[PDB]
């Protein structure tokens, strides 16, 4: 028993970082194969950086312009192309650690790991959530961009997060491996809007559930609710309505227990209207958001 | 910016764990060098554990008793000792991932990071803190014994604990990689006291100098307190006194802020007394002591 913010193994994802140098500016790439995958900011200068002209300032470079070092290991760089905000560095090597993987785009809401680097070196690792707003809220200093997110499936790593930098407001942006954005955000230095954040109500139902099978069971009441009445609380607080999808999910968690969704959502409920009352729930004084259904049936069966 | 529940980077460690079998029981085992080690217990059966005769168990047992697979090769055991409640076992091959490490005893209040595995498998990671009560709140099911915690200073890993039970009330323990228990706990399955618990008040004032560091500033005020005064305030809300010691190991994040370590204990002394009136600090709404004044520092800089 016992319930923490648990993050996958990160070895697989350490034999993959590389550091990559363009002119002044360091940051971390991931060796996959013979490709090195970083942000495209590393081309940019201070000067650039309130607005880019990426394709512009790509063309002043040329292949050995591209410093990539493995640990103590310089990489022969045969190539170079920019994919949306991404760079793909051909290198001559193939990494003799790449492990099986996938590169994924997440769905908000959903978790995944993430390896913080400076100059190509692992300095640690934290599970994350994609806020619905896109945004992460991470630990990222100057030198960390290009650490990436990823989730593993038995001996599969599915790459789905680069980080590209910090908003104003302190909050993370970042993209898929093939360099799209999640949300609005650009690649400059400007001011930019993140919408509105909600909580993720299916991933608060899955940490109750969680809660239960470990022993917290304060929370539970002699009551229920209707998706619709639920809903209208879920509006009230901020919370993401709750669809028949995200029952379903949660259905295992409902069985394994045998208390039904609109029974823990009559519990959420409860406590979003009155609060914990000084209690907690797991560790928390709070209602947490970051494990999914998934997250919570794979840390309650120990899945490797 | 922004502040996350980081733990080392596993993957020195997942090179090391391997799958120990005696008979009926399958544990996790940690192979260094040409010594892999995993909790004494298991040689024990289901009529062993109330009060299991180790002496006596593992006279029973052979080289070839115990079956040490890495993956999917089979180590040859050539060797076998019992040293306190972990049992070495000699293999004839030395790990070639086998990276620099120590054996170190943490002191209570200390951070590790711990590695649950099953099946000598690699589940997840998370960061721990040891309890003043020398227990470990974690994450461990059925199969997790013999997972190990860790800190790693650039290239080595200082291992610190080996996860041996669950006492009944869901709390954990275990022994250094000596075998020595962590606390009063002995390797049988019996009701145990685990004395009274407290806060580790120097991590909870690190954990503030963060929130200064990373913008939640809202809880500083225009008061002093001394040592005297803010040890009243922590008697009664069991907190651990704070020493001159803990103020000198929280002189770097004094000096890095500009806020006197006094003055951090009058918001301290304040929060305690009137809590956090529904506001949150670097997203908790409760006082986090699961980081030290090493640990704020380390994800404060970036050190990999
Ligand atoms: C506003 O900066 C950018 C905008 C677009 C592209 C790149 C930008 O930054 C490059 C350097 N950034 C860093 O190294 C970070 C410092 C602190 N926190 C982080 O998460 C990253
Ligand atoms: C009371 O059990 C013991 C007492 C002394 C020694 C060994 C004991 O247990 C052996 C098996 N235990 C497990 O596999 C765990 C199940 C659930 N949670 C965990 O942290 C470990």
């Amino acid at each position: 028993s016992g319930f923490r913010k648990m993050a996958f193994p990160s070895g697989k994802v350490e034999g993959c970082m590389v550091q990559v140098t363009c002119g002044t500016t360091t940051l971390n790439g991931l060796w996959l194969d013979d490709v090195v995958y970083c942000p495209r900011h590393v081309i940019c200068t201070s000067e650039d950086m309130l607005n880019p002209n990426y394709e512009d300032l790509l063309i002043r470079k040329s292949n050995h312009n591209f410093l990539v070092q493995a640990g103590n290991v310089q990489l022969r760089v045969i190539g170079h192309s920019m994919q949306n905000c991404v760079l793909k560095l051909k290198v001559d090597t193939a990494n003799p650690k790449t492990p099986k993987y996938k590169f994924v785009r997440i769905q908000p809401g959903q978790t995944f790991s993430v390896l913080a680097c400076y100059n190509g070196s692992p300095s640690g690792v934290y599970q994350c959530a994609m806020r619905p707003n896109f945004t992460i809220k991470g630990s990222f200093l100057n030198g960390s961009c290009g650490s990436v997110g990823f989730n593993i499936d038995y001996d599969c790593v599915s790459f789905c997060y680069m980080h590209h930098m910090e908003l104003p407001t302190g909050v993370h942006a970042g993209t898929d491996l093939e360099g799209n954005f999640y949300g609005p955000f650009v690649d400059r230095q400007t001011a930019q809007a993140a919408g509105t954040d909600t909580t993720i109500t299916v991933n608060v139902l899955a940490w109750l559930y969680a809660a239960v099978i470990n022993g917290d069971r304060w929370f539970l009441n002699r009551f229920t609710t209707t998706l619709n009445d639920f809903n209208l609380v879920a509006m009230k607080y901020n919370y993401e309505p709750l669809t028949q999808d995200h029952v379903d999910i949660l259905g295992p968690l409902s069985a394994q227990t045998g208390i039904a969704v609109l029974d823990m959502c009559a519990s959420l409920k409860e406590l979003l209207q009155n609060g914990m009352n000084g209690r907690t729930i797991l560790g928390s004084a709070l209602l947490e958001d970051e494990f999914t259904p998934f997250d919570v049936v794979r840390q309650c069966s120990g899945v490797t």
